[PDB]
C-alpha cells in the first residue's frame, strides 16, 4: 500500500470526477471482484447493459463518474466497468485510479479483464485471442517506465488459470469465431511501432516489416495492441490479477489497413464480451436473477 | 517528407476518424486548412470550434466530420481544423498520423498545429497559461522516443518560437484573467509516478526525492508538465508542419499533487488557452471575419 494515501483527508479521483467523500467506498464498491475494461466508453457501456440484462436487472445502468470526467464507470453486481482510452499512458491513469478505488473499498485479489481489439498475426479477422503473455515490441515481458528520470521495468504477469478456463468454456459454446491462446505485443503507436507501412511516416521496407512480424509470430505472438503490458504489470504489483481477451480486426501478415466494414468491426468488437459475459455469469460476476 | 507507400493504396482508410479517401474530395474539402487545434477532450474542442464559429459570424451548427463510431472527432471552421487526441503520446500519435495524412491528400502545406491543453504547473499559480518554448521528456531531453521494428528511434522536438513570441505579445495587449508565461514543458507517459506524484496507487519515492526531481526541472526552465508535447512537436516538424503548445495549469506541483480545484473551475481554466488562441486566429486569418 502506498503509505502516502493515508496522509490525505480527501482523495480526488481526477479522471473519474469524484472523491473518497463522494460515497462510502466500502459500502458501494466492497463486493467488486471483476473489472472489465476497454478503449471505448460506448462499448463498455453497452457491455455493462448486456451484463445487467443477463443478471435479470431492471434498473438504469448509471455512470458513476462525473459528467465532465475523462473516463466512465459503471457497476453491475460484482463487476466494475471502465474505459481506458488508447495507449499505455491512458491505461495507466485508469489503472492507478481504479486500483486506489479498490483499495479504499477493501477489495482484494480482483480480476481485471481487458476486452480489446487488436491486429492479428496469422489468424483470421474476427478471431478472439486469449493472451498467455504480454510483451513489448522487443518481445520482452516487461512494461517500461521512466520515474523521476530513471529507467524502471515491471514484469508482466497474465492469470493463466483464468485463460485456460476461458479456452475450455469456448470449447463448450457456439461462437462463430475461433478462440486462440497466444502471445500479445503492446506498442506505443498504431502505425510505425506496429510495422505499418501506411502511416504519415515510414522509414522501413515491406521486407523489414515482414522480418519483424514473422519473427514475432515465430515467437508465438498472435496479436498486437496498445495496453497489455501496462494492465498485466500494474495489476500484479497492486495485488490483483489480469487477462487480455482481444478480437482481431485484420491479419497483419496480409495487410495494414482496417478494411472491414464499420458494422463488422462493431460486431467483432463485441465477441470478447460474448465469451467473457458467459464466464462472468458462471463465476459469480453477476447475480443470476 | 512523403511516405511513398500511400500511393500504393487505391483507397486509404482513416480508421480512427471513420472515413476514407473516397469519402470526400480532400482537396476541395480540406485544401484551405492552415491551422489544426487539438486537445485531449472531444467536448472541449467542440466547444472551442463553436466559439470560433461564432467569432467568424457563422450561425449554422458545427458538425462532426468524423464517422459516428470513430475514436476521434473532427470539425472545420473556415481555415481551421479541430480534433481531439485522447491522453498520452500513443493516442496523440494516432491523431497525428491520420491528420497529417489528411493534410497531405488535401495538398495543405506548412500547417500550424496548436495543442490547447491542461497541465501541472511548476512554480506558477493554478490557472496560468504556459506557452511552451521547448518540449522535453522526463529526462529533460528535447526528443520523442519510439521503438520501431524493435529498434530505438529518437526524434527532435521543434517549437514554432516565432508564433510563441507573437502569442506572448498578443497576451500583453489583452485583458486576460490570468498570467501568460513562456517556459519549458515536460511530456510524461503517466499522470502519477512519471510526474513525481506521491498519490498514485504505487509510489517508490519520498517527498524529498519528488521535490529534488521537480526543482531540477524548474532550474532547467520547466514551468509545466503534461502528456503529449514531445509527440506533437517532433511529428509535425518531420511532416513539414509547425507546432506549439498552449496549456493552462490546474495545480502547482511544487506545492501538491491533487487537483483540488472544483470541476467547474477546472473547466473554466481549460478554456483559457482557447481564449488567447481564439483572438490570435481572428487576427491571423484562421477565421474569415464576417
Amino acid at each position: 500500500v502506498n503509505s502516502h494515501l493515508s496522509e490525505l483527508d480527501e482523495d480526488v479521483f481526477h479522471h473519474f470526477g469524484f472523491t473518497t467523500k463522494s460515497f462510502d467506498f466500502k459500502e458501494k464498491f466492497g463486493d467488486v471482484k471483476f473489472v472489465c475494461v476497454c478503449g471505448s466508453s460506448g462499448r463498455i457501456h453497452n457491455f455493462a447493459i448486456s451484463m445487467a440484462k443477463l443478471a435479470g436487472l431492471a434498473l438504469p445502468v448509471e455512470n458513476i463518474a462525473g459528467s465532465h470526467a475523462r473516463f466512465v464507470l459503471y457497476k453491475v453486481d460484482h463487476i466494475l466497468f471502465a474505459d481506458h482510452g488508447m495507449g499505455i499512458p491512458s491505461a495507466l491513469i485508469m489503472l492507478h485510479e481504479v486500483t486506489k478505488l479498490l483499495h479504499y473499498a477493501g477489495c482484494k485479489d480482483v480480476l481485471f479483464i481487458r476486452l480489446g481489439t487488436s491486429g492479428g498475426l496469422g489468424v483470421k479477422p474476427g478471431t478472439i485471442v486469449l493472451s498467455d503473455r504480454c510483451v513489448n515490441t522487443k518481445l520482452e515481458p516487461y512494461n517500461e517506465l521512466c520515474i523521476l528520470g530513471k529507467p524502471v521495468r515491471r514484469q508482466t504477469i497474465v492469470d493463466l488459470n483464468t485463460v485456460n478456463e476461458l479456452k475450455k468454456l469456448s470449447e463448450n459454446l457456439s461462437l462463430e469465431c475461433s478462440v486462440v491462446v497466444g502471445g500479445t505485443i503492446a506498442a506505443n503507436d498504431f502505425y510505425e511501432e506496429q510495422g505499418r507501412l501506411d502511416g504519415s511516416i515510414c522509414t522501413f521496407s515491406k521486407e523489414e516489416k515482414l522480418a519483424f512480424l514473422q519473427s514475432a509470430y515465430e515467437h508465438g505472438i498472435r496479436n498486437m495492441e496498445m495496453e497489455g503490458t501496462a494492465i498485466t504489470s500494474h495489476c500484479y504489483l497492486t495485488g490483483h490479477r489480469a487477462i487480455l481477451v482481444c478480437v482481431t480486426a485484420v491479419n497483419r501478415l496480409e495487410g495494414d489497413q482496417i478494411t472491414i466494414s464499420t458494422d463488422e468491426f462493431t460486431l467483432f468488437a463485441q465477441r470478447p464480451g460474448q465469451l467473457v459475459g458467459e464466464y462472468l455469469k458462471r463465476n459469480n460476476g453477476i447475480i443470476v436473477r
